[PDB]
């Protein structure tokens, strides 16, 4: 395929690992065979353009990890599980494995792929089909199943390799990507939007920088836009009309020449740790709002998502609007409930000194 294409990144080494120590851990392989299953099934496989994977290189990953950190992973390859387990231990809410370095090299690489080819104009926008996940990762540690930060590379890689000027990235997983927010805190050529449940902070990661009032720092101050959910249950007309009247807005002002996506779907119904009612049509229709900026160059990223099925539905429904299919008619109300519209005043509370699109 070519120009006018949707780019699809997919390799057997991303079901190359899993929790050796627990067989009920919800980041396993079945996440990513499962939704490549439903997008052949659905006929959508076959209208993507097929982009290999490539492994990131140790200069690759130093643009946001440290040589130290780097190393520590790599040596993974080699530990027993006794020495896995002890590591992984040493962290918050991660495994490993002895494939789980390559894998995520490669997880890495599958998105840096379609950067150079969506930034070069020999795809329209692209989907990686890959995990382990990122957006917790951070520069010295892993965190949240993640072992080196996706997204938060390609966007510096962008701006190395290509030259972008402004990147923004779109975190819709369920959970807040602390790991991209600390690698760009300060960075006001990167524009940070996270929606997530928080619950006071009650959900997991439990930040008190995961609430509105974490707007980034320094020269970065006003790019960082966290959008935290204090109630389970929200629904597509809540995640609409946060996109409507909070991220549009600001995104058309910022003028970003590349958008990444933290592409969980751990928000869809049916999730076994998100709690919301999103509805995985809801993606198609969210994936559609974000193309009109950037010239249409989007990338998405696997993240979480843990329902075998919902995941893939929701993977399925974005690939639809990526492919440039009509959206689907939503039937659930467009209209947000009380507790969702006082997220999104209160975000905007906190953001209107910074965007005139919000004053
Ligand atoms: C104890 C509990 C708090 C922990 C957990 O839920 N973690 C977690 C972190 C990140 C994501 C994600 O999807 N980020 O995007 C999802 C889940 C956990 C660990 C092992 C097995 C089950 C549960
Ligand atoms: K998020
Ligand atoms: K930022
Ligand atoms: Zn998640």
């Amino acid at each position: 395929g070519s120009a006018t294409g949707t780019g699809l990144v997919y390799v057997d080494a991303f079901t190359r690992f899993h929790c050796l120590w627990d067989a009920s851990h919800p980041e396993c392989p079945a996440r990513v065979s499962t939704v490549m299953e439903m997008l052949e099934t659905e006929g959508l496989l076959g209208r993507c353009v097929q982009v290999e994977a490539r492994a990131v290189t140790e200069d690759e990953l130093l643009l946001v990890h440290t040589k130290e950190y780097v190393e520590l992973m790599k040596s993974t390859q080699n530990m027993t599980e006794e020495e896995l387990k002890t590591l992984a231990e040493k962290y918050d809410s991660v495994y490993l494995h002895p494939g789980f370095f390559s894998s995520a090299c490669l997880s890495v690489g599958s998105v840096l792929q379609l950067v150079d080819k969506v930034m070069t104009s020999q795809l329209r926008n692209g989907f990686s089909i890959n995990r382990p996940p990122g957006h917790h990762a951070q520069a010295d540690k892993m965190n949240g199943f993640c072992m080196f930060n996706n997204l938060a590379i390609a966007a510096r890689y962008a701006q190395k390799r290509h030259r972008v000027q402004r990147v923004l990235i779109v975190d819709w997983d369920v959970h807040h990507g602390q790991g991209i927010q600390y690698i760009f805190e300060e960075d006001p050529s990167v524009l940070y939007f996270s929606v997530h449940r928080y619950e006071d902070g009650s959900f997991w990661p439990h930040l008190k920088e995961s609430d509105s009032s974490s707007v980034g720092s320094g020269a970065g101050q006003g790019y960082n836009i966290n959008l935290p959910w204090n109630k389970v249950g929200m629904e597509s007309g809540d995640y609409i009309t946060a996109f409507q009247q909070l991220l549009l807005p600001v995104a058309y002002e910022f003028q970003p020449q590349l958008v990444l996506v933290a592409a969980g779907f751990d928000a869809v119904i049916g999730d076994p740790k998100g709690g919301m009612q999103v509805s995985p049509e809801c993606f198609s229709i969210l994936t559609h709002m974000l193309k009109g900026v950037a010239q249409g160059r989007l990338v998405l990223a696997l993240e979480g998502g843990y329902n075998l099925q919902s995941t893939a539905e929701g993977v399925c429904a974005s690939m639809r609007s990526l492919l440039g299919d009509p959206c689907p008619h939503l039937p659930s109300s467009g209209a947000p409930c009380e507790s969702a519209l006082k997220s999104i005043s209160k975000t905007i509370s906190d953001l209107y000194p910074f965007w005139k699109s919000l004053q």
